[PDB]
């Protein structure tokens, strides 16, 4: 039992293409094995990833796992939904309903505004990144009229990095017009670095300044700098390095050699790389249920050109997709389940704040119980107030 | 598939329209295939080539305007079909500019029972009595907003 | 350290009691706000320094 797969990896994913080679070793079984055809492009280009799909696609493949950006996203829900081919990605999740499309990371939009009204925020700062769509600046900025907030959203984005400085200093010159003291980042594990560092040299990391990392990997990025600062850092994690499944992963993950896998000799892992091995997890219990529901749909490399008009979707590829979305086991990131488009549904984001002895989870996030705390509350604050006696006497 | 079966049929040049969704792939395309591609649709956010544009970028006479009618907090209904490209445009001045903008995307709006969304939206541009509304829509969305 | 700790903002104010002010790096303490001071022996603003 051969199963044809499609990989497209973005020039630079090595974490995530080693998480990727892991979990074919770990999911692999005598029923069947999977064949992944990896080709390595320029994910931003909408025209390579047209080649890389039309390419997997004449190749017969039955799913195809890969990544995509706020420009060739398009690209991808659009042909995937007209030839039925399904695409499973740890990329950001789509902003609507994209069927044939399977998408590992969750929608941290609802963990967010839950997080900006438990510190009971009305006036902050949202530097933004336009990497991943503003599907989450549309959320605090609607919210905003709503819940009557004063947002100052800058995007921190099309900043020229060949003199990145002089944008920097005019940038904090604004966030001082208004005195803000409460920042929400909301970018990438790379440009959040940048702008911490930055935030350090200004001086901009000690108590009275609160800041908050928008993103699924809190403890990713390095926070040892602006950790005896004084100033507040929350964030978001998705992958709880105490659970004993990720625990146990990270074991042998932590062990091997740096050279055959890059960039996997440590004791943490990137939300983006621990989601591929997941998508490999799913992938593989979508298979073997369609082998044990006793249902045909293998084929041969010969689906034809992509761009054959008219266009005939393969009645085959409807039994893959509710064979993916049907998938619920346990992962790196959690409970995984699905719903009838592919967005990921009853799972939890453990909400992190950082402390002087490091980070620390002090709750989560239910999509539906919102927000809820866990222990970790240093009671008391010497509350051992003073007893004073007294007399009845006017 | 419109733009290959052109592009197969050997044409010169191509004359079109694209949409927020389906113009990354006219413009990479275009730009590598070097065919002209002549639009009269919103102009790409960046310099791409190969790309003709008829309408000219409304962002910097829009700005103006503000500064004419000196406005310092208003409320901005936008529409994602023409690209956020005009909402940054305001987003960022309002920060050197020193403005209260009120954005709202009033495009993912379910027109099939489009009207408790309507009265929970002047509601919310009445927390802060905002009588001054900027409208970045299409002809038609602008004409249901009016009504 | 006295970055890290953050006692090198606007309210503190350095000297470097030698002879070679700028022989170190002060691109860090730079943009922090505190005042530094110290003493520089070698003038490169000399033609024969120069
Ligand atoms: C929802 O997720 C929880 C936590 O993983 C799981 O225990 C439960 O079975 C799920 N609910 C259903 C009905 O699938």
């Amino acid at each position: 039992n051969s199963i044809q797969i499609g990989g497209l990896f973005p020039r630079g994913a090595d974490q995530e293409y080693s998480a990727f080679r892991v979990g074919m070793v770990q999911f692999s079984t005598s029923e069947f094995r999977l064949t992944p055809h990896i080709d390595n492009l320029e994910v931003a280009n909408s025209f390579a990833v047209t080649n890389a799909f039309c390419s997997q696609f004449s190749r017969g493949v039955y799913a195809i796992f890969g990544f995509y950006d706020k420009k060739s996203v398009n690209t991808i829900t659009s042909f995937c939904g007209t030839l039925h081919v399904s695409f499973i990605t740890p990329s950001f999740p789509t902003d609507g309903t994209h069927p044939f499309v399977i998408q590992m990371r969750p929608d941290l939009k609802g963990a967010l505004l839950s997080l900006i009204e438990y510190y009971q925020w009305d006036k902050f700062a949202y530097l933004y990144d336009s990497d991943r769509g503003l599907s989450t600046l549309q959320a605090v900025l609607d919210s905003a009229a709503e819940k009557k907030w004063q947002v100052t959203a800058i995007n921190v984005g099309n900043i020229n990095n060949d003199k990145k400085d002089e944008t920097y200093r005019s940038l904090f010159q604004d966030l001082e017009l208004k005195k803000e003291r409460r920042v929400i980042l909301d970018c990438e594990r790379d440009k959040v670095n940048d702008i911490v560092d930055q935030v350090i040299t200004i001086g901009k990391h000690v108590k009275g300044y609160h800041y908050i990392i928008a993103n699924l990997g809190f403890t990713d990025g390095d926070l040892l700098k602006i950790q005896f600062g004084g100033a507040e850092v929350s964030g978001f994690q998705i992958v709880d390095y105490d659970d004993s499944l990720v625990s146990k992963f990270i074991e042998r993950w932590s062990t091997l050699e740096e050279k055959e896998y890059p960039g996997a000799h440590t004791a943490t892992i990137k939300y983006t790389s621990a989601l591929t091995y997941d998508a490999v997890q799913v992938m593989t219990e979508a298979f073997r249920n369609l082998r044990k529901q006793r249902i045909e749909i293998s084929r041969r490399g010969n689906a034809g050109d992509c761009l054959a008009n008219p266009a005939v979707p393969w009645g085959q590829g409807v039994e893959i997709e509710r064979a993916l979305k049907q998938v619920q086991v346990e992962g790196l990131s959690g409970n995984i389940k699905f719903d009838q488009n592919g967005k990921r549904i009853n799972y939890t984001i453990n909400i992190m704040e950082l402390k002087t002895n490091g980070p620390r989870k002090i709750g989560y996030w239910s999509e539906v119980d919102k927000m809820v705390l866990t222990e970790d509350d240093t009671s008391g604050l010497e509350q051992k107030t003073v007893v004073v006696t007294t007399i009845l006497e006017s």
